[PDB]
C-alpha cells in the first residue's frame, strides 16, 4: 500500500495509479511572475457560518476534520467556479523540519505545511461520484509558515493526542473553519488532480496568496502523528507532501496584480 515512504512514496505511485503521469498533476510549482491575471476571475466565496463539524480522524496518510456535506452549509462558489461546492473535510500536508511540508510552491520556495478544505460540486450529488468528473471538487490551499500562533487552529492541534495512530478518530464537533483562513482571499487558480491516490484530474484548485502563520508548537504537535497502527513499528507522520508535477499544457490564473 502507498505511502511517503523511499519504497511505496510518491515516485511509486504510478504502479498502483497510472494517471499519476497524466497532463493535469497536483501540485505544481507557481511561478508568480508567470501567471496570468485575469481579471474576468470573480472573487471567491466562502460562506462557512453553518459549518457542521463531525469527526477528527488519523487516515494514515494525514488527519482529517469532516463535516456534515448533506446539505449546503458550508460552501465554495464564485472564484473560477460555475456552481456551488460543499465542504466534505479538511486535513495537511506537513515537513519533518519547516523548511518542507506544502504541496505547491511559490517560485519553488516551499512552506512548512499546507491546508487543503476540499469541497465537491452538488451537481454530483456525492463526492464519489464528483471524483469521475473534471470539475468534481475544488480544493482551497492555504500556504503555513512558522511565527506567531494561529489561535483558531489551537482547538484542532489540543486533540492530536487522542488520534495518533492511524484509524483513531474522536468527535470533533463546532469547529468553525473561518478561523484557519487569512485576510486575503486573493488567490492562483488552475486544473489539477487529487494529491493523494487516486490522482484523480478532477480539481479545479485555488491556492491563496497569503500564508497564516502557525507556531512552532502547533506544527510540532502534527509532527508526533503516526503513519502506522497502533502496535506496528512507530513511523512518524511527516512529510506526507507529494512533490510538484509538470505543468504541461496549463496556465496558472491570478486574482490579483
Ligand atoms: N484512495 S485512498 O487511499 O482511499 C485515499 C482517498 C483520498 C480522498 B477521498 B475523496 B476526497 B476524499 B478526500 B479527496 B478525494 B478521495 B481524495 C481525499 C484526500 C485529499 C486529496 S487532496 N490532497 O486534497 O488532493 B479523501
Ligand atoms: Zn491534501
Amino acid at each position: 500500500h502507498w505511502g511517503y515512504g523511499k519504497h511505496n512514496g510518491p515516485e511509486h505511485w504510478h504502479k498502483d495509479f497510472p494517471i499519476a503521469k497524466g497532463e493535469r498533476q497536483s501540485p505544481v510549482d507557481i511561478d508568480t511572475h508567470t501567471a496570468k491575471y485575469d481579471p474576468s476571475l470573480k472573487p471567491l466565496s466562502v460562506s462557512y457560518d453553518q459549518a457542521t463539524s463531525l469527526r477528527i480522524l488519523n487516515n494514515g496518510h494525514s488527519f482529517q476534520v469532516t463535516f456534515d456535506d448533506s446539505q449546503d452549509k458550508a460552501v465554495l462558489k464564485g472564484g473560477p467556479l460555475d456552481g456551488t461546492y460543499r465542504l466534505l473535510q479538511f486535513h495537511f500536508h506537513w515537513g519533518s523540519l519547516d523548511g518542507q511540508g506544502s504541496e505547491h510552491t511559490v517560485d519553488k520556495k516551499k512552506y512548512a505545511a499546507e491546508l487543503h478544505l476540499v469541497h465537491w460540486n452538488t451537481k454530483y450529488g456525492d463526492v464519489g461520484k464528483a471524483v469521475q468528473q473534471p470539475d468534481g471538487l475544488a480544493v482551497l490551499g492555504i500556504f503555513l509558515k512558522v511565527g506567531s500562533a494561529k489561535p483558531g487552529l489551537q482547538k484542532v492541534v489540543d486533540v492530536l493526542d487522542s488520534i495518533k495512530t492511524e484509524g483513531k478518530s474522536a468527535d470533533f464537533t463546532n469547529f468553525d473553519p473561518r478561523g484557519l483562513l487569512p485576510e486575503s482571499l486573493d488567490y492562483w487558480t488552475y486544473p489539477g488532480s487529487l494529491t493523494t491516490p487516486p490522482l484523480a484530474e478532477c480539481v479545479t484548485w485555488i491556492v491563496l496568496k497569503e500564508p497564516i502563520s502557525v507556531s512552532s508548537e502547533q506544527v510540532l504537535k502534527f509532527r508526533k502523528l503516526n503513519f502506522n497502527g497502533e502496535g506496528e513499528p512507530e513511523e512518524l507522520m511527516v512529510d506526507n507532501w507529494r512533490p510538484a508535477q509538470p505543468l504541461k499544457n496549463r496556465q496558472i490564473k491570478a486574482s490579483f496584480k
